[PDB]
């Protein structure tokens, strides 16, 4: 399965709230299901986009990136 790594991705700052929910529970569930350590960046952090910042295994990574993704389609229409 390979070494725990590190990846970024970015959210427009007006779609981020897709992936955080009430008290955080989305973030918490998304965590939860790919196993992955996710946080997110602070909200003036500037740019057009906020940075979510991924860790885990490759596996991990990406099973929490199309968590994000689909969560952002679920509540957004559209992905990132």
């Amino acid at each position: 399965m390979g070494p725990i790594i590190t990846t970024q991705v970015t959210i427009p700052k007006d779609l981020a709230g897709s992936i955080i929910g009430k008290g955080g529970q989305r973030i918490k569930q998304i965590r939860h299901e790919s196993g992955a350590s996710i946080k997110i960046d602070e909200p003036l952090e500037g740019s057009e986009d906020r940075i979510i910042t991924i860790t885990g295994t490759q596996d991990q990574i990406q099973n929490a990136q199309y968590l994000l993704q689909n969560s952002v389609k679920q509540y957004s229409g559209k992905f990132f």
